[PDB]
């Protein structure tokens, strides 16, 4: 098959050359050759994604509720944890915000079949909390309905680890195979995400070669939009964010980047954050920080706080929502900022990773991807996730150094 | 937060103060603002406990399966077993018999929504035999349908004890790492058993405030007399089942009971009969018990053999029934007699355990919760577990070390 | 109980008996007190091994695929893979053209109840390929749906293993755990399977003695002349793949059957291709393989390439077909030779086995036990699998020792 090509590159192929082989057909000889021949092989990659969905939503939040379950982390951790919660917490806001002085979508509008998207009437407020509890972890988890398989995973991880604590031995044993058997569960679908990003030229080619045959040039001026909005979110995250917590702990930002320096680029370029913790690491000591905390949040950072996938998340649901034609209600609004922290927290860091638990805070707020509307819109930015994917990274690493330093400080 | 009280008369302190709130608000402003602001609460808690049902109800017999997997017991556990059954097995159809001269329920008859709950026509004898056997077990276990996951996790645990039994080390290895898993999926569902139980004062002062602000006064009678019909019970199993079998193998009962005062009273005030495992031993050797003996079965009847629990479920089952103006048919009857008994092997030995798996003896014989008037009659004894529990767990453990010492005189 | 003959022996006493049975009230006592009375337990007997087919089909084949999955074997078992593929890619081919020089079933037609069986549309082929996917794996497995359940099973065990080959070693570990718990879900199945055919006796009794008392005595010239294109087929196989294919490279097939005798005929009447390993290489040994060479492929082969099932899946699939007046579309035909593969490598290599496979390779092609000429048809394979699994087996070694000779040659 000799196909070899860094995937990084190779998709970016994928996506330029399908993007000119779109618009080449947006005259000429019409789309719909496009849509019989090509489309196919798109849907085929969105299928193989919102398939992963569901395990790594599951296996996922079990680790890491277990990885963040109170109590079984040192006073360092708790300190750590927090700060990582509200880094993501403020940064998806951040990105409502970039969602808001940018109309990401708006001006594309689609209704796929000459019928509009639209949303079915939010339950009471009663029912819809009551319904974030499953009544029958089995079946939620079975026919999609991804919050309670939220809610049951985050239980059921902290319980586990309380078992952990145990007087018993048969127990803790018990908690340890089990525990370690969803993890891998999760692990090895991540196996599969790689695996399906060796595809990722092929779909992505295929999915904004459609995109481009139809809706003419649009697309363009939004998707840039869009990135816009996402990158100018994430500086604005570092440049509100962190550095501003960093002078209020006496740390000085500037040199802080230079010897971030190598560690933000290589997390920029491999675009895994988890195969990036090596040289966070190597920047962890290459300032001065304890050997005792830096081996401790890193690796919990390289997997939990992924403030830049949250911003990212946040700005990609506006992009799905204005794009159909839906304005947000201040009630999915915040279940998008409660939503995408924990779709931050379950994100692999890995090359595909965000896009995938993007379908999570999408089966969230009610825009399921087997709308066509909707799905037809998921492919959009599933076409410049390689583009946006870099940055997002590189602000994923720049969360755990800067955490690990300001906890570093205050111990 | 700051809660942090005895649970037992926390709960007790929701259930007073919460009939109180409901019987002043029985006249004055109409109950129609408690089912507004008030039930919900009930709402959640009733939904997070008939949330374990299935999990708990697969695993915990697979394990339970597994603990009696012949042959995988020695002679010793054989008998002990098999009186661990018999007395479950009576103590049940002694709870319908106090159902018979006591009628639980019957005078507080409701049909929620001006419509009396009636039951779908039993289907052939040939189809509910083979129906109890799954089809497809993560069908039937995923949506409901209780009786096929039981039948499944027995056979499944019994045919891995028999996996442990064979020559390979491969087989006899990974038979031990599954079973280990579903064993901790069960503990750990108790553990959110007991997190779930830190919510019962609120969910128990909401449910009793809203029963008592509708239906007036007429539950405390009904409620009061079921207690009666279940302690009474109790009290008869003890007297005409312990006291009969231990003269019958020449043990002087009276003592019997003066040494097991401790493990009962304990038992008692904390009803976590695997809380109170540590005094049943002590009582054990303290009236002369053989270390091989006590060793095995009363860590076997912490969990297996809580026939006061059978008995519970069997008097409830009749409440609930009764409480609906139904009349239980001498064939669904003999269903409460099977399966409470496997619903009792099935309990925790916790402080909810029992209420919970009602859920299950209650999908079984078809009075689903799901259906308005079951919810809302499950609500009712479930608002006064709190007091059943205690004597209840007494019992569980008087048959632990009755069985005991039995066993102990044959050997 | 005292039920302890021999299965094998048993079970014919249940076919003949019952066959007889069936005959006598052919005429005298109508087929009707049969159907009331006795087909019941073969109903039971039915739904028990369809029960077991989802589970195995998953876990199976997650372990299937770990066993095969590249790069975790050597090239020594890469030669050895690809032959087993084709040898059975090949057997099944034969079974179908045994299933076209004979027509067995055509001339038994039945609608069980006065309904002719009639397929749905097979959707679009973008649709049926894309739908091999599965959307959310807990769903497509929870449902029937067998098809993604494979692909997933393959992908995931596949992905696992290529944890085990992490530089991590927790991640290492954890997917060893995992990878071990689907194992032994496997195995434990298997040990139930067992356990059914404890049961076979009666089952099969009560399916033929009821096949027979309706459909008069056609059956048994149908029945047979099935019987005749399996073993012809199975005999054809030898000597058209194994004798062509030892002649290739020098191997002396005649004296390679005169020492593979003792492991031939112990599994033709054990009927356990994994029952009959050590007397496989008790017999590699005794032609001269090497140590290397025989402990790594005869093991492999009692789990992957049994060939003889393949075929006998095959054919009974055209039995299946023509039993209800169906012709097979080559598409479907096609999918018959590329599923009976997988069911082959997912079959135990026990007793009971590939007939429990069948209704793998029948939930595919179309033809869902639900409906009763399906489920009535199937009944009758079912019936005569004893004599069908005996030759079957010997063919599935057979396979395993040839292809150990060819790689031991080109070694
Ligand atoms: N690739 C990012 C995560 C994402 O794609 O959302 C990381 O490595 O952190
Ligand atoms: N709590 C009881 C069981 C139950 O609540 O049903 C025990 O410990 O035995
Ligand atoms: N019994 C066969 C398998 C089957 O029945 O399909 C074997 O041992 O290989
Ligand atoms: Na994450
Ligand atoms: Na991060
Ligand atoms: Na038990
Ligand atoms: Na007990
Ligand atoms: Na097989
Ligand atoms: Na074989």
């Amino acid at each position: 098959k000799y196909i070899e090509y860094p995937v990084l590159q190779k998709i970016l192929i994928g996506l330029i050359l399908g993007a000119i082989v779109g618009l080449i057909l947006g005259h000429y000889g019409y789309a719909h050759a496009v849509h019989t021949y090509v489309k196919p092989f798109g849907d085929l990659f969105v299928r193989l994604l919102c398939m992963l969905v569901m395990p790594i939503v599951f296996a996922s939040l079990v680790v890491g509720a277990a990885s963040i379950s109170p109590a079984r982390l040192g006073r360092v951790g708790v300190k750590i944890v927090v700060y990582y919660l509200l880094t993501s917490a403020f940064a998806v806001t951040l990105g409502i915000i970039m969602a808001r002085l940018f109309n990401p979508g708006a001006g594309i509008h689609l209704a796929v079949g000459g019928q509009q998207f639209q949303p079915h009437q939010a339950p009471p407020l009663v029912h819809i909390l009551l319904d974030i509890v499953p009544t029958n972890p089995f079946g939620a988890l079975a026919n999609g309905q991804v919050l309670p398989t939220i809610f049951f995973a985050i239980i059921l991880g902290i319980a586990i680890t309380y078992l952990m604590n145990s007087e018993n031995e048969k127990v803790r044993k018990s908690a340890e195979t089990l525990l370690d058997a969803i993890n891998g569960l999760a692990e090895a679908m991540y196996k599969i995400v790689n695996g399906v990003m060796q595809y990722a030229p092929i779909g992505v080619f295929a999915l904004i070669a459609y995109v481009m045959a139809e809706q003419g040039v649009h697309v363009v001026g939004e998707l840039a939009k869009v990135t816009a909005a996402v990158y100018v979110g994430l500086t604005l995250q570092i440049l509100l964010v962190y550095f501003v917590l960093l002078k209020i702990y006496g740390i000085d930002p500037i040199s802080f980047i230079k010897h971030a320096k190598d560690a933000m680029l290589t997390a920029f370029v491999t675009s895994s954050s988890s195969g990036t913790l090596p040289v966070t690491m190597r920047v962890a000591k290459e300032m001065g920080i304890s050997e005792g905390i830096y081996s401790f949040t890193l690796p919990l950072g390289a997997t939990i706080n992924m403030d830049g996938t949250a911003l990212y998340q946040g700005v990609a649901t506006f992009f799905i929502a204005n794009a159909l034609g839906s304005h947000l209600t201040v009630g999915q609004q915040l279940t998008i900022v409660l939503t995408a922290v924990l779709a931050s927290i379950g994100t692999a860091g890995v090359p595909g990773a965000g896009a995938i638990m993007l379908c999570m805070v999408l089966h969230s707020v009610g825009l399921p991807l087997t709308d066509p509307n909707v799905a037809a819109a998921y492919a959009m930015i599933l076409g410049i996730d390689a583009i946006l994917d870099r940055g997002r990274t590189m602000v994923n690493v720049t969360g755990d150094l800067t955490g690990t330093a300001i906890v570093a400080k205050t111990e």
